[PDB]
DNA sequence: TCCCT
């Protein structure tokens, strides 16, 4: 397998529905097509940013992070 | 529009 590293990313809340998708079909298919793991801290209030924690091999984080930013493309 | 480990 590949090295196991931890990374954290924050996204503007206005995109939370855009990157997460309804029912999670977006965040879920992403973790299935890439096989990466994703944990999100409880939503932040008083802030317009959510915290996403990624955990998997660099390939999974690499394949996963590219998919996260790509989603931010459609909301715009 | 909303979800996950």
């Amino acid at each position: 397998g590949g090295p196991i590293i931890t990374t954290q990313v924050t996204i503007p809340k206005d995109l939370a529905g855009s990157i997460i998708g309804k029912g999670g079909q977006r965040i879920k298919q992403i973790r299935h097509e890439s096989g990466a793991s994703i944990k999100i801290d409880e939503p932040l209030e008083g802030s317009e940013d959510r915290i996403i924690t990624i955990t998997g091999t660099q390939d999974q984080i690499q394949n996963a992070q590219y998919l996260l930013q790509n989603s931010v493309k459609q909301y715009s």
